[PDB]
């Protein structure tokens, strides 16, 4: 039984030449070796294991456009998003509609420059569209180490080092090194925009950073976590996906910096009488899911995938469709890896999951406690 706070529901939105495939698939590469299905669940325990093991659900949004209820309804499925930008093209108008959704819904998110190695690249510029197209406020986490032909690896502005991921195993291990002596001044003087970001937390980091003082590293970490899941902030990494030399350092990312189920606010609905109503993120609540996505299996038949947002739902259990007023029993749920399906026999709020076999859902469906009715979506 993984706790709550270990849950990370994430999105990778990424469009046109941005790699969302390749980001994609090195996520759950790395992720495999540690230790297109609607939602992917795999774990990760940090780029040098530092971590405790985060519960990491992936959530296929769409690469599209052109359906934007999609769009709107992935978005309150997830609960942060990983935004993909090419270094060359930079912000584009496919990624700038879905981030005006993004904010519409206050969804946390952190961002990847991928591409590194293509000739253009050009990190800088990408973070300036972040800030001035975008209207949000980037707080830079990494520098690249060269660009183009001459993309090297990436620099950790918090911990002042330069990250070398190992050519020979794909990326699996890397080392800490100094930072090269040509690119220091840049990284202090980029470092000390994070300090100023996240003097922001508080009155005591406030002092500290008016008068000088030096902060630690979890107190960066604390006030970068949350200023980025209150939508003050959005931390920008850098790389390449295809060159094994980034996504490493993103999955960190979205452990430190993305939000829990429990770090976002409690989804809103109404009853069947249209009073507005609230399910919060407890297994005492009761429950509630969204249904997102109607597949068809070739072995079990349909799989209704759907985020619980409060109670337990167990095989077996009576609910109801508060959109068609229709009850539905329950059968077999499973989980999807990346190359695995996994049968369980409850899920939690905060989790994704596929029902087996149901006669009454689509897409947008509410799935409820038959005596405590809430209808999530219209
Ligand atoms: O330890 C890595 C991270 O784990 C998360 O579950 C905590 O909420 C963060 O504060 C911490 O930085
Ligand atoms: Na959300």
């Amino acid at each position: 039984a993984t706790p709550l706070k270990l849950y990370r529901n994430i999105g990778i939105a990424a469009h046109v030449d941005a790699g969302k495939t390749t980001t994609t698939e090195r996520v759950l590469y790395y992720t495999g070796m540690s230790h297109t299905s609607a939602a992917t669940t795999c774990y990760w325990s940090g780029m040098d294991k530092q971590f405790e093991s985060h519960r990491i659900n992936i959530i296929d949004t769409p690469g599209h456009v052109d359906f934007m209820i999609e769009v709107e309804r992935s978005l309150r499925v997830l609960d942060g998003a990983v935004v993909v930008f090419d270094s060359v093209a930079g912000v584009e108008p496919q990624s700038e509609t879905v981030w005006r959704q993004a904010n519409k819904y206050g969804v946390p998110r952190i961002v990847f420059v991928n591409k590194m190695d293509r000739m253009g690249a050009n990190f800088l510029r990408v973070v300036s569209q972040i800030k001035q197209r975008l209207g949000s406020t980037p707080v830079v986490l990494q520098l690249p180490i060269g660009a183009e032909e001459e993309f090297k690896g990436v620099i950790d502005l918090i911990k002042m080092k330069a990250i070398h991921w190992d050519e020979e195993n794909k990326g699996m291990t890397f080392k800490y090194v100094d930072i090269p002596a040509d690119l220091k001044s840049t990284c202090e003087e980029y470092r000390a925009h994070i300090i100023e970001a996240a003097a922001e937390y508080s009155e005591e980091l406030m002092e500290k950073y008016l008068e000088g003082e030096e902060f630690t590293e979890a107190e960066i970490k604390k006030a970068l976590r949350h200023l980025t899941i209150t939508n003050k902030v959005v931390p920008v990494f850098c790389g390449s996906a295809f060159k094994n030399k980034g996504v490493q350092a993103v999955l960190d990312g979205v452990i430190e910096y993305l939000p829990s189920p429990t770090d976002i606010p409690d989804i809103q609905g109404v009853d069947e009488h249209g009073d507005v109503i609230h399910r919060k993120t407890s297994y005492d609540e009761p429950f509630s899911a969204l249904a997102f996505k109607i597949a068809t299996d070739p072995f079990v038949g349909t799989l209704t995938y759907f985020r619980a947002y409060s109670g337990i739902l167990k095989s077996g259990d009576t609910v109801y469709n508060s959109v068609k007023g229709k009850k539905e029993r329950i059968g077999r749920l499973l989980q999807m890896h990346a190359n695995s399906r996994e049968e369980i026999k409850e899920v939690r709020a905060g989790d994704i999951a596929a029902a087996v076999g149901l006669k009454t859902v689509t897409t947008g469906d509410t799935l409820c406690d038959q005596d405590k009715v809430v209808i999530l979506e219209r």
